[PDB]
């Protein structure tokens, strides 16, 4: 298994999986935080471990940047065309 396609602008696959994880948490019954950013993307990424859709990163790595790259590669495997969201 060769990784599937090229990761550009991180930023937009970071939105993708707010959109992504935010409506799938909210159907399985709950609701993410409207706050300043980095804060939803770190509860997307806790919904996204529970859900078993990435593992968990050590407190070492529990950092904005990983958050995100956490978010990015999940929704990069995630669309089934392995989209680049350019």
């Amino acid at each position: 298994m060769s990784k599937t396609a090229k990761l550009n602008n991180e930023e937009k696959l970071v939105k993708k999986a707010l959109e992504i994880g935010g409506k799938m948490a909210k159907m399985q019954g709950f609701d993410l935080p409207q706050s300043p950013q980095p804060v939803r993307v770190k509860a997307v990424y806790l919904f996204l471990v529970d859900a078993k859709q990435i593992a968990p990163l050590p407190d070492s790595k529990l950092d904005g940047a990983n958050i995100k790259h956490r978010l990015a590669l999940w929704i990069h495997a995630a669309l089934p065309d392995n989209d680049p969201l350019k």
